[PDB]
């Protein structure tokens, strides 16, 4: 026969790939109540965090308020790279004189990423994040084993992004000290439209996790969140950390703009491949928009983590390290509508749910 | 191959799950006309319903005229926990004192609890729910062994709710003379998007009924009903009751606030686990709303053993024994599209569909 | 392993029901042009029609004029039974003496029924319709074969309707000259949703078709189509005539009060089981609406016709007979939105797409 | 057991019929970053274009003015031939004063359409588009070969639409330069819904693909395509150009009115198959609208082309020949809605994203 789905090729289409809204956790055996669950995971192989979630670096989401806010909540920062070199280094130095709190920041490829990270390392940096829409080329793969033989001794180092087993392979040989999955999957991206590519979310952590957790590299799951039963799915799937732009954009911390129309608050969120972010060769990757506003960033962590807590509660896992050990089951579109309120008329705004 | 979905590890996704608008009951040959259907069911082991439906333990559900109501309607009504011991033991006073009716009144776990169903008992409840988010845990266990060690003579005891074969059979093996199915599937619930865990409720059904039918324990599919259609997919599935929240809550006998918005009649239905029924640690797991008002519970009542007795004629099912037996055929988002009225604009309201 | 969707039976879900929107036809070798096809077909086993279609049983769709018109057009109407046996038997010598065209008349099941079909039969109709929602037991069975036995020189029998092979077969060894299948997918049917029981449309014909087929009976493809190609798929499943309603309720020959509303023109349909119909102990298993209006029946069967002949051309189909031997592809989700028109505003309205 | 479809024939439901939206490229190792790409590829066996884009023969979008701008940007253009024989001559004429640019043209089958050819070829046109809505009988595979018989020396001849294996094979064998597949993707086409036939458009690329590649003549996907990412797809999936209508009917240089309503601007778009293109005994498979105004044709392409290299990049394909070598992953309606930007107002317009 023919493939069932054309051409004579069983390798043409390789799998199929589930992102977040496709499973959901098994309840399971526990002797863990939500209160006594432990939230701690790492986030690279020497840096361990007491709430498994970081913020995305960007230019709407991250700097040093946030980072410090982050880091403050138990989680951490990842300051962006879309301004001058000496700006993103004061920034770091204004987190560090904050407490001596944690801080990462995005670099990229190439020479002027090079001065970037060294300037970054001597403002007292703890995670150099390099980050770049394709990890899986010489280029970053360079850039990875260059800056752990040089500041390794005083730096963590994060590749990414993949989305596939392979290319978290590579990273994990370059030296990554973990690696963050996520081609496609963020709110305010286009890649998968624009070019056509990348993996559903759940998926690609699946695969990438098959490639770093036999070599003890952990793996940051990077976009797609929507919800606090997200982050539980993709621990669960075997990520580490879970990294959020969209659920963090809107909150007081956030450098974003504050917007009033009709009556409501929002404020500014945008793709960094976005046309006002590379202004401010390629066509864009991303749009450009707003999210509304929801108020201080320490109760927004304080809801992700309690739902958290729930699902290591109703899956019997006293760590992240036994919630990555959970089972999924599949569903279908009925069960997605099942699984959100349905049939009722929401009358008041809930703290986890809008 | 790797797994088709991701990963190495087969059992990581465990299997796909279905819920009501996934199926359909076959029609099969039949000598069973509607009107001479039997449509009583098992409770409990030893309590046997004229109708196999029964109101879900909610403060905006279920107090002294909704059980009267369901009683004399021929299923019976849970009593809601969200209110003092001796207040609710006062409701099944009142229940018992309007013609020997049966009831039963949900119960946590814990010391505060014991108390509760003691005092429960005392006023004459037939059946105790040990009503929890999670029974899958030694706490639950324990309270439903030890009340059926002190009052199991006189009461019969039910505990919830699960969503697995292996949390169905612990409750089993702890003496529950009902098992209730149901993690996240209710209208106005949000564990499965908070907490991320569920499992869709036909699958729920179908594994819960193969660890409790072996055992001669009958099954109550709770939440995630909206036609009278779905309560024939739950028995068929191998459930013995169906346990109503949504359908109910907009009946008059219902204890929720009476509402007129926009020329039209509303009452006020919550989740127990929305912060408004918590406050009247953990986050919420439920949203605040309204539902269409439905007029008297017995004309509600009539439509959904109405449209029972209809699916027991097309399967030739003469009593939810024999429905239990039926099949399902699974159906993709066209099937569902045309099991629906479409394509017609409707112009004068149906008694059974809206 | 428990059944992927959950238990231990692999037969509790028999199977995967498609209904029109998950198939389409592919095209083949041809050597026909549509002009050139030919789309007569056996209504039953000693009738043939020039075109391939029959209007429901409905008093929103067929009576006299509807019955004249169809058959003038080449198909038939059936004229139903919500009215006095002598005004039905009456329409039946109406349509007769508007030149000896051919008719069908609905009849129910017992003595009443019996009396009726006798009338029908005095008044010279080509085809009693045995119609009933669950045909699969022995009234509906004994009616078929006693008609069959006393008038079966004179009238062809049809009987449904059915969902199943069983079905059908029980109906082909009762005698029946053509079996009608559709539980469930009539536009105004709510039978899925208040019974819970069902086929989607194209599997019930694909399982019809596998029991008479091979006894040389014809199936009548009823409800559930709402395009010319929907035709094109029901008889390519294998059904040798399609039965509408929809399609022929907004038609100025359908007995449906004419309605006017913000400017726009419309006509009543409902459902036969509808509660005004009903009217005019069981639940109602239909809605009453409306549908735009459309116009003369014979330009609309010119339509469908139209679309039927060049399904004949693309898979190179000369008969109604061919067509049945064609091939399907199914479909997803994304695959019906682009087999819709997507991604343009319509102008203009098109004579065989709104 | 019965097939899980329905009847006893495997064969009857063929396969499982993917489109643009059910697949995504997988990232793979890349040595090429976007600016390096080489978008060049095969148009017919001779022809070889920069960009592997060609307009649609629809008089809604290619005339002289198009064509003319679709050969500057490095693609081409294909004269529609709904006009006057001695007009589409007179437009070849046209593009070719205007610099030699490449120019095709559309005919269809007989005797009218073999004097078009021959005028066309006098002229200087340098590919015959046979354009037939099915391609797989004797009358276009005799026009396919009689053209390449008398004219294929001076002109490369395309035959088409397919949507099958077969159907491509026969045009192959018939002499055909390039085949053209598409059979229902049409944004304004209404085949699939009138006929009912078709097949998902990624799977009829896989099919023709496996008649066309082995055989050495190129495929040109034709129709469904809404976004530069769909191109990457087509191409993947082993087409090597892709033709445009929607996406190019906004343009300045199309040849539709200029329409404004509601403060905005749009141009018609009609199918060719439209009631009024049809004027301007088959019932229409198309319809006819309006689509954004979008500007110069030459920002439309950049930002096509852009998304192109995009996917080159992410899939280390250096040229079109190997990124028809790259793997898809199938997703589910979840994985589609993460794709695109989700859970975010979008405040800016992106140039390749509305
Ligand atoms: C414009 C786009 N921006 C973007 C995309 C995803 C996420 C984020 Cl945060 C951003 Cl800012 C991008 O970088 N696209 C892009 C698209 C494909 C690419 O391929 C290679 C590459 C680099 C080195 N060797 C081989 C390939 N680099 C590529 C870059
Ligand atoms: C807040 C939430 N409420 C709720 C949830 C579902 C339905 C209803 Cl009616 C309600 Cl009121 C809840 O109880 N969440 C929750 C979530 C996870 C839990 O895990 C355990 C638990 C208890 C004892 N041992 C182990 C785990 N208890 C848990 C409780
Ligand atoms: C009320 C409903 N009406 C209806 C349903 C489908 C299509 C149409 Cl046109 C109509 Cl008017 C109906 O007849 N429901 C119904 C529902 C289940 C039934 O089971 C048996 C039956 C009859 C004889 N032996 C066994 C079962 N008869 C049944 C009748
Ligand atoms: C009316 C329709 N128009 C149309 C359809 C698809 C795309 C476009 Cl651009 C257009 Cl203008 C059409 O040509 N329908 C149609 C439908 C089925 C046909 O079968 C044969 C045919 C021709 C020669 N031998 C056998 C079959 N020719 C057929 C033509
Ligand atoms: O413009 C872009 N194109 C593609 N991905 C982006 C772009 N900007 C940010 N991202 C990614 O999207 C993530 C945020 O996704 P979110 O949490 O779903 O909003 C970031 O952490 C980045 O990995
Ligand atoms: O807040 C909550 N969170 C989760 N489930 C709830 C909550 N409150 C009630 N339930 C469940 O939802 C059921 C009612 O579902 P319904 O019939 O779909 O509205 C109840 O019988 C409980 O099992
Ligand atoms: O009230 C009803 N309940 C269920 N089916 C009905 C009812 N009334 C008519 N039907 C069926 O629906 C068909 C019409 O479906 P339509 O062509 O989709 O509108 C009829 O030919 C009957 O078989
Ligand atoms: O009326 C029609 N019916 C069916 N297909 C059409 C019709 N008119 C144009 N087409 C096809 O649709 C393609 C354009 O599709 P689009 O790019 O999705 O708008 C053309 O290149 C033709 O192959
Ligand atoms: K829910
Ligand atoms: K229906
Ligand atoms: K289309
Ligand atoms: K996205």
């Amino acid at each position: 026969d023919p493939v069932p789905t054309g051409g004579d090729d069983p390798h043409k289409v390789a799998m199929l790939g589930l992102t977040f809204d496709d499973v959901l956790l098994l309840p399971a055996a526990s002797d863990v109540v939500p209160a006594t669950a432990d939230t701690s995971s790492q986030l690279t192989k020497k840096i361990r965090l007491k709430v498994p979630l970081v913020s995305s670096a960007m230019d709407t989401v991250t700097e040093s308020r946030m980072a410090i806010a982050m880091a403050r909540a138990g989680g951490m920062g990842v300051l962006h790279r879309n301004l001058p070199v000496a700006e993103q280094a004061g920034q770091v130095e204004m987190v560090k004189r904050s407490g001596g709190l944690l801080v990462g920041a995005a670099v990229g490829v190439g020479g002027d990423a090079w001065v970037r990270a060294m300037m970054l390392v001597d403002a007292g940096v703890d995670v150099l994040v390099v980050d770049t829409a394709h990890a899986h080329n010489r280029l970053v793969l360079d850039m990875v084993g260059k800056l752990k033989s040089e500041v390794g001794d005083r730096v963590e180092v994060v590749g990414g992004n993949v989305a596939t087993r392979s290319a978290a392979a590579a990273l994990v040989d370059a030296g990554a000290d973990a690696v963050k999955v996520g081609v496609g999957p963020g709110s305010i991206c286009t890649t998968r439209v624009v070019a056509g590519v990348g993996a559903p979310q759940i998926t690609a952590i699946l695969e990438a996790v098959a490639a770093c957790r036999p070599a003890g590299v952990p793996v940051i799951a990077d976009g797609g969140l929507q919800y606090s039963g997200d982050i539980a799915k993709a621990l669960a799937a075997g990520a580490s950390t879970a990294m959020l732009g969209s659920l963090l954009a809107g909150t007081a911390e956030a450098p974003g703009e504050l917007i009033f129309v009709n009556g409501k608050q929002y404020k500014s969120y945008r793709g960094m491949g976005s046309l006002g972010a590379m202004r401010g060769k390629l066509v864009p990757e991303g749009i450009e928009g707003r999210v509304p506003f929801r108020g201080p960033l320490s109760s927004v962590i304080h809801q992700l983590t309690g739902g958290l807590r729930a699902a290591m509660g109703y899956t019997g896992s006293p760590t992240i390290e036994v919630l990555q050990q959970a089972q999924f089951v599949r569903i279908t579109p009925a069960g997605l509508k099942e699984s959100h309120p349905h049939d009722v008329a929401m009358t008041v705004e809930a703290p986890n749910y809008y």
